């Protein structure tokens, strides 16, 4: 049982690096050593519109994140744990044309 620590959160996977408009993208957010708190994820278009985002909890503290960006351009990926930004975030995500 670890205590809540936002600095222990680790993220990875293809959908944090590139994306294609209209295509589903995926990545992982691993809280297993980070304790328990609210995970918030916002993938925000250049124009300020949130992309559709789904979270799947695997029970071990790891989550799979799924989203579809609709607008070619630069998205901002915001990830917080207990209201605190996790390491390497927020980050830019380039969304290519379909």
């Amino acid at each position: 049982m670890d205590p809540f620590d936002a600095s222990k959160v680790k993220c990875s996977g293809p959908g944090l690096e590139r994306a294609t408009a209209g295509e589903v993208g995926q990545f992982q957010v691993d809280c297993s050593s980070a304790g328990s708190a609210e995970l918030t994820i916002e993938i925000c278009s250049e124009a300020g519109l949130p992309a559709e985002v789904y979270i799947q909890d695997h029970g071990d503290g790891t989550h799979t994140i799924t989203y579809i960006p609709l607008c070619p351009g630069a998205y901002t990926v915001t990830i917080k744990y207990g209201g605190q930004p996790v390491p390497n975030f927020p980050s830019k995500l380039q969304v290519e044309p379909a």
